[PDB]
């Protein structure tokens, strides 16, 4: 990571390595105990069969609910619903038949089935199937089930992809028709999502200069939609030090407000996590984005004293 | 849902009813088999103990990974990381002690622990911890782990919350200076996420008439950010039939773009699901929003034959 | 499929269904034979262990070669090379340890290892590991290891994506400055890849009318790269019937020529298969392409008599 | 490879040498264990028979799917489909008869057949037939199942084969009418697939000077298709140092675009590999091409610092 140390890096395969260590330790233990190795395989297969049967029971329980959404979620198809509730039906059926064959045959199946169903019903009714926070976060980042992902892609697709290509032209026009504004757009990324509408209320040194010429385009059925970029003066010890096109990242305002509305179901820990995820995703997008031909810089900072103007000037004087 | 029948309703408790029926059936089956309830209780407790030990081992394996993000994601606290990997540690410890006690007491513990660890390691290494699509969708909707949620809240907070209060004044100003446009902002919600940049290209009857009295204000370091809302005339049979403010929902354009980009990890089925989720979320927000004092009207439509102008005129007349 | 009946449809899951049927039949057979079920599991696990060991041996054999390409293919990393030769090392190691534990323990490991290595060496030296044509084709279509995929994406990205958006404008300009040319671009897709440079040499009825105004753009460091679309007159019984912008698909010329150069290693059966795959992929691309707002039609035909002008007029008169 | 060291050389026979060493080691081990060669031969033949039966069963399972494409992909011939699913049927039948004979004869066949079918069905249903990345890459390179192959052959056939013969005449015409440009077409092969639409944006020294005497001809129904090749001056230290015809390879732009689109199923590692494969294939083609009579020069470069103009001037001077 390079934006800010607080930004987490993508998760690796540490869990699989721990699993391999656990497997080795368990095999060594079973070897030490000196137990009939055929029993080990027998009972492991029985345990996996129990897991498969429990998955089947929970899947039918969830199907009881998902069938009410068949015509809206699954195109009125029962096969798609069954697949959503039990994975691939062919593999699940194959493993179910293997379980049945290797339980009835290896040294009652109906009693075991009743017990597994009782356990599954107890877990479902009491809500014991809740995923751990780490598992939920891993599932969300893996499949990009996050608001920050969509916000970053909206910021790139809706604003940056349509502004950065025509940013140098407007800057050169302003320079011709008027100071030495830095030839880039600097985006502030407050991880606290404290985005004021005025940069002068954050740091007095950051003062408002003139503005770039408006950019107009037809967007989503709105004729001549306006995009305006403001130019700000950076004051050091009361004297101007540098000029640049500065602006906060607006989606952080949405992240902050969502933590203020109870209807959003968005907590403050979620706010921080999604802000950092937004920063990471935006950096990843800009890395491979062809529009960003050195036309944008991301400035992520955290408030513990702190001077925003100093960070901007550090990123400018490099 | 009144927008479109294709919008799926929120999930209920069908899984709970199915679990209750399964519980009753399993109790009946155990009664029929004639075995005494004491053995059933013993083996049920043993199965739950095995589940608890498996959870412990999986949490240890996942902690082996989450400890790498202790400082960035967990604020340098080992308690928080362990909690994320094992839920509330106190409850987990209590249940583990219960499991150990009711194993050593109920007719070798270490061997079963090794077997369970072997099974968990096999599940982790072979990627058998996968959660079914229905489970993942339910976990996301309950926790609002979706891009559509953030996009809808950004659209409401970013644009509607600032435009709807001042829309009546702008429309009245436009009328006094010329115009019998309607007193609502009509929003198009294509479930296919088409969103062309010009309405007339989707339906020739939709023809641009004139703009509105531009609204401007400060927004996240941008001075005089301009908000534009255009007016379109609704042609019908070659002559005018209605006029109002009409514009697409840009977050759907963002969703469509995300499906085109591979860096987003966003599919087209996910695109449709997230578009419908966005529509439902925006519907739910405007219902309880103080700003939507009858000042907006959401229009959702799936392209089969059909005419956008006809849909808008139907929503106007009706 | 709709382009042409000869175009294959994507492969389904028939192999998995046949596998499930085979599994059921084998389980029924084993049950009928009345054999100790523990032996079945024992020998199945032994067979899978043998397969894992054979995979390990073949993987090290292939690593012996892939290590020579470590600095060019795998970024000078040995871990990446090992992963490319043996899949995920963690899972492979786990299954190897399971094999070792459940072979030495279930009723010589070194003799079996030597025999498996001998078999693997015999297969490698004699070239017995060759994949069947169906398996190769499935692997290629699954991962898009095909020339036709790249050719279709080049045709869309390089030509259509930069022509179709500005096609109606040029057609309207020609109509103003001059007949009733159809308002679309019609692309011929001869599955035999017999693409002549002159449409009049194929069918005399297809005659050359004037041409659309040139389209110019800077492409790949070439200033004002020219794109020219020709207009052709469709003669029926000696009299004009319709006008349209017609052109063959050029990548078919490359497909044909590649079958003429031995240096290409491209056969005629490969030519036909890749031509049909190109047609399918182009249709799939245009289906979801936003540029194709009814601006292009694909005309795939096969020569058994046949009149190209008749097919063009059939697609025009619809 | 002289283009760039990062271009991997074609694979050799290292796997064969490794297999030979493994064979020798296994023979030595079997000699050491002291078992007679007769048992070794028996069990080796049994193992090969098991492999043959597994191939038979997998081919039956895959035929259950390929029979759906008998008419579209196999020309309505069952023999061709069976051959694609089982290689040459005669050899497969001979080997199966040998297996049956040497099983019934060498100290229950149907039980082992059922076990092998169970194993094959498990492998198919669980998706265990996956081929390692090295194996897939070798199969693709041997069979030229790559997009880069088709792109390179299209670039040579489509553009170079038509431009190189007439490039000298055009350059001479340009010189007589004005100019000391070089007598070769220089092609840039960025392994990162950047390919900006204007050279000066990648290096300010690369400045457009003038075009050439446009070449035109008929191409796949396009009358007077125009081929343009621009001239760029190579600045060095503020004054001219060299002039020649310079243009990027557009197939690399196609590769980059394919990686941006999700519908392509094209990754970025695959992008780099296919770019290097394209460069190698184009190098191999021009070596034996009658058209490349010293009329072209390929320049490959990976962006580390480095200057494109410096690379071009180095290739010119040297
Ligand atoms: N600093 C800045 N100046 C701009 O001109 C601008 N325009 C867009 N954006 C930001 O890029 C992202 C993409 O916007 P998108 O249109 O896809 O969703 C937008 C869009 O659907 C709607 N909306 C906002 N402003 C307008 C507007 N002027 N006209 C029409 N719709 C608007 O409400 C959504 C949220 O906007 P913001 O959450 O305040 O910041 C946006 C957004 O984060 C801008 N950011
Ligand atoms: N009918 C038609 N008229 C055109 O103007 C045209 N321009 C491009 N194409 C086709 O689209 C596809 C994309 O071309 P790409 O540039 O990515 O690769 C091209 C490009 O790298 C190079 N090339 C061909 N023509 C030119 C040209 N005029 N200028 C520079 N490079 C060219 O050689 C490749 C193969 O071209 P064609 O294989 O004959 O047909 C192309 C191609 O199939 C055209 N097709
Ligand atoms: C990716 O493949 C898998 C997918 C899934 C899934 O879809 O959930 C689960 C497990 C998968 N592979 C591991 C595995 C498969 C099968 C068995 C087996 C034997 C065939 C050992 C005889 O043991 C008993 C059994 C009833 C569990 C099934 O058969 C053991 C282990
Ligand atoms: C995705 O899961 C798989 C991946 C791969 C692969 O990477 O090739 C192969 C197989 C995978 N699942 C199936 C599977 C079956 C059986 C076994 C097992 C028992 C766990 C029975 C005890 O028996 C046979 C063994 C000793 C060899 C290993 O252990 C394990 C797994």
């Amino acid at each position: 990571s390079s934006l800010h140390p607080s930004i987490p890096c993508p998760r690796g395969h540490g869990a699989q390595k721990a699993a391999l260590v656990l497997l080795s330790a368990c095999l060594v233990t079973l070897w030490g105990l000196g137990e009939p190795p055929e029993h080990t395989l027998r009972y492991l297969v029985l345990h996996l069969a129990s897991l498969q049967l429990g998955l089947l029971l929970n899947g039918v329980c969830s199907l009881a609910e998902e069938l009410r959404h068949i015509h809206s979620r699954y195109r009125g198809s029962y096969w798609r619903t069954v697949r959503a509730c039990l994975g691939c039906p062919l593999r699940r059926g194959a493993l179910l038949l293997l379980s049945i064959y290797f339980y009835y045959s290896l040294p009652p199946f109906t009693w075991m089935l009743a017990l597994l169903g009782l356990s599954q019903a107890l877990n479902i009714l009491l809500g014991l199937k809740g995923l751990a926070p780490a598992e939920i976060s891993a599932v969300c980042e893996k499949g990009n089930f996050n608001v920050a992902h969509g916000l970053a892609w909206s910021y790139y697709i809706g604003y940056l992809r349509l502004i950065l290509p025509e940013l140098q032209a407007r800057i050169r026009t302003y320079n011709q028709h008027y100071g030495a504004v830095s030839q880039r757009l600097y985006i502030l990324l407050p991880l606290d999502c404290g985005v004021p509408d005025n940069l002068s209320m954050a740091d007095p040194n950051i003062r408002f200069l003139d503005k770039l010429p408006q950019q107009t385009g037809d967007r989503a059925g709105i004729k001549d939609r306006v995009y305006s970029n403001s130019i700000y003066e950076l004051l050091e010890n009361g004297q101007r030090a540098g000029t640049c096109v500065l602006e906060y990242a607006t989606p952080l305002q949405t992240l902050f407000a969502m933590s203020q509305y109870s209807q959003a179901g968005f907590s403050r820990e979620d706010r921080l996590e999604q802000a950092k995820l937004f920063c990471r995703t935006l950096e990843d997008i800009l890395a491979d984005a062809p529009e960003s031909q050195n036309n944008c810089r991301l400035i992520a900072y955290q408030e513990p004293s702190f001077s925003l103007s100093q960070e901007v000037l550090r990123h400018l004087r490099q």
